RNA sequence: CCGGGGGAUCACCACGG
RNA sequence: CCGGGGGAUCACCACGG
RNA sequence: CGGGGGAUCACCACGG
C-alpha cells in the first residue's frame, strides 16, 4: 500500500474536523497541511533517520494555528495570530521488534488520554501538583 | 485539582496494563515510573516553564523498554540496546487560552491515532512511503 | 504533605473567584497562575533564603492584571491593559519559635483587615490623612 | 474625616491585642507605634508617591519585636531580643478605578488568608514544598 | 499517595517524642524539621539523583541538637550547645529491582537494631572490640 | 564487654536470614560478611576516630548484593552492575554523654522505620513527592 | 554527529563536546 | 563528576584524579 | 548588604 494518506489530526465530531494531507516529500520530509492558504494552514511533517549505527530517530513537527484577519496596507490578508509548535524525537533502538515498537506507540496513546495528568495540565494552562 | 496521580500509560485491555505512578518531584519536574528496576521501568517526566517573554514550554520525555527477550531483574547491557527515548516539547504562545489548549492537545491526540500515517509507520519498523 | 498546591487569591463570594495554581518550582522559587490566557493571569511567586547568619527571609510577589482586548490590524489578543505588582520581603531571625511566627502572620493579617488605614487608603486610591 | 488613627494590628481575641497609634507624619511618612516602651514596640509605617509618569507606588513598613529585659551591670531595660522586618511596595497605575484597588485589595488579603500556603510556610518556619 | 510526611524521628514511647515535618524542597532537596525555633530544631534532608550512568545516589542528612539557653549581651536566647551530625550515602545500580532494593533497608534497619554491636559502641562512648 | 560479634544484618523472620560475623580487624577497622565469596557477601566494616579537637568520627560502610537474578558461586561482571554501596559518617562532639548518644542512635533508628519517607523511597526505587 | 526541564519567528540558531 | 577509616561551624571546604 | 531608588517586575543603575 502506501502510509502517506490524509488523515483528521482534529477530531471535533464530523463537523469542524481539521483533516491534513499529503503535501510534500523533498529532502525525504514528508509533509501534510490543511486545506488552507499557507499562511493559515496546520502543518505536520515527519522523517527517519538512521542517527547512530545501532538506533533509529524520528523526527515529528506539528504546527497549530491561531487563524485571524490582517490589514496590512489598508488590505486584508489570511494570517495566522500566533502559532503553537511541537517538537518531537523518538529515538528507538535496531533491536526493537514489531511488538517492541507497538508498545512505545501505545504508550505515547496512553500519554495523551482524556483525563490523564499531562493532558489535563495543558489544557488548563498549568502545571503538575 | 491535583493531577499529579498515577494513569495508566499501556492499555491492554484490562489485563497486561501498564500502569505508571508518582516517583518523584524534585525541582518541578513530576516523574512516574512503573514497578520495575530503574533499568526496566516505563518512565515518564514533565515539567513546563516560560521559555521567553512570548512563550510557554512544556517538556514531555518518556522512556520504553525493549521487551522481547527480555530478562526480568536482570542486567541487561549495553542500555542503549535495550531502551527507547522519546522527547517532546510543546511551545504555547502565551495568548492561548484554555480552549486554544485543548485544541491542542486534540490535534496530538489525533497525530497518534490508531490507523493513522504516523503510528502505523513507527509500529512496523518503517518511514513513509 | 504538600503546601504547593492551588488556592484562591481573590475571594468573590463564591463564583468570580480567582483560583491561582502550581505552574513550576525552578531554582527555589515556587510559581502560581490563575487559569486561561498566560497573558491574562494573575501570577504569585514565593521563595525563602538564608539572607545571613542569624536571618531567614522571604521573597514574595503578586501581580494583578487590567484584563483587555488588544486589536492591531484587526487581530485582536487577549493581554492585561497593565499591571499592579507587590513585592513583599520578610525577615525572621532564627531565633524564633512556631509561636513567634503566628504572631508575626497575625500581624500581617491585621495590617490589611477591612476597615483599617492601610487597605482603606489603598482601596481608595488615596494616601494617609 | 482621617485614616491616620489607631488600629488593632494584632487580634488575639479580645484581650491581648496589639494595637497601634499615630506618633508622627512628617516628610509624607506615616508612622503608628503601640504602647510603652518604645524599645519594645510595634512600628508600622507607610507613605505614598508618583514613582512614574503613570505609576504611584506605596511604601509600607512593619515591625514585629521579640519582647525581652536585657540585664547588663545588674541594670535591667526593657529591649527586644530580635526584631522581624516586613517591607512592602506596591505599585498602581494611574489607569486604576476605585473597583480596580478594591480588587488588589482582595488579592492581597487572599495571599494571606489563614490556610493558604503562603501564610502556612510563615507560620510554621517552613518554605514551599 | 505522596511520601513526603512527617514521621517521629526519636521514639520515646509516645511522651517525649520527637516528630519531624516537611518544611522544604527548594532545589531538589527534601527537608524536614522538628516543631522548634530553627536554630534548635532537628534536621533532616534527602536528595535522589543520577550520579552516573548506571546508577543513583542518595544523600541524607540528619541532624541532632544539644538544646541550650544562651545569654548573649545580657539577653537570654534559644540555642544548641551543640550538634551531632550523620551524612549518608547510598548508591544503587539502576538494575537493582524493588526487592532488591527492600534487601537493602532491611540490611540497613538491621545494622542498628537495639543490642546489635554498632548501635552498642556508639551508645557506649566506645568502639569495637 | 566486646561488642565485636555476628549478628543478623538482615532479618527474614527466622527463615531466610542473613548473618554477618567477624571476617577482619587490621588497622583497627572491624569487618563482617556473608557466607559467599567476597563478590557476593554482604559486608559490613566499622570504625572510630577523633576527627579534630571536638569531634570523634564514626565511619560505617556497608555493600549489599542484588539478589534477583544472581547466580550463586558465579562471575558476575561488571562489579559495579550488581552492589549497592552505603557510605556513612556520623560526627558526635566530645561533650557528648552516653545518654546523648542514645538518643543519636534512637533518631538513627527512627529515619529507617518500615514505613517512614526515606525507607519507603528507596524501596520503591524513587524519590520524594 | 552527540548533549541541555537551551532559544525560535519552527526542518532553524547559539553554546558545550 | 569520581576518590579518601579527608575536615567542618554541616546541602560546605581543601586535596588528589 | 542599603535606599519612602526605577521597572515592562525573580529585572536594572547609583551606594558599600
Amino acid at each position: 500500500a502506501s502510509n502517506f494518506t490524509q488523515f483528521v489530526l482534529v477530531d471535533n465530531g464530523g463537523t469542524g474536523d481539521v483533516t491534513v494531507a499529503p503535501s510534500n516529500f523533498a529532502n525525504g520530509v514528508a509533509e501534510w497541511i490543511s486545506s488552507n492558504s499557507r499562511s493559515q494552514a496546520y502543518k505536520v511533517t515527519c522523517s527517519v533517520r538512521q542517527s547512530s549505527a545501532q538506533n533509529r530517530k524520528y523526527t515529528i513537527k506539528v504546527e497549530v494555528p491561531k487563524v485571524a484577519t490582517q490589514t496590512v496596507g489598508g488590505v486584508e490578508l489570511p494570517v495566522a495570530a500566533w502559532r503553537s509548535y511541537l517538537n518531537m524525537e523518538l529515538t528507538i533502538p535496531i533491536f526493537a521488534t514489531n511488538s517492541d515498537c507497538e508498545l512505545i506507540v501505545k504508550a505515547m496513546q496512553g500519554l495523551l488520554k482524556d483525563g490523564n495528568p499531562i493532558p489535563s495540565a495543558i489544557a488548563a494552562n498549568s502545571g503538575i501538583y
